[PDB]
């Protein structure tokens, strides 16, 4: 569901993934993710606009536009966190990607 | 380079990408792009708007929008053609695949 947040149930580079997909995109079997990654170890100077910055478990994580994927449902873990509410900062880093505007 | 096609130079599902990151966005080592399938094998009711239909090589193809993915600049191979062309029905599938609009 698009801007909730999951566990990947295989290894991955990172442990959760945001699904930016449509709801109304039907996809069967497969959804377009966005990797998250702990902000603890990263450079500080990321770009905060292409890789916000948002919170999940007590912790700061970044939003790893650039490492968007689709993943198979088989994979899709539980349910950890819902990111609607960072729907501005997360749709204006996908635009920015691609438009860069 | 933003709209240019390539070939993998390692064994892939597809044979050929389009990239589709800006160019004045950087990351170092990689590009943001979408795997184009040969037309002839796929479904005739494939939503043109999401899967935008391309001429290469004297052929078909279909844009796999929802099949988008970094890959490092290792693996890019050749570059093959050039679909700046096609920018509206690019960037209209690409926009549509998030935001259903
Ligand atoms: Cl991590
Ligand atoms: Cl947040
Ligand atoms: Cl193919
Ligand atoms: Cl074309």
């Amino acid at each position: 569901m698009q801007f909730k947040v999951y566990t990947y149930k295989r290894e991955s580079r990172y442990r959760l993934f945001v699904d930016v997909q449509s709801d109304i995109i039907d996809t069967p079997g497969r959804r377009m993710v966005i990797p998250l990654a702990s902000a603890r170890l990263l450079s500080d100077k990321l770009s905060r606009e292409l890789y916000p910055v948002v919170h999940i478990g007590d912790e700061s994580w970044r939003m790893m536009t650039t490492d968007m994927a689709s993943v198979p449902v088989s994979v899709i873990g539980e349910e950890v966190a819902d990111l609607s509410h960072r729907e501005n900062d997360i749709k204006n880093a996908i635009n920015l990607m691609f438009w860069g505007i």
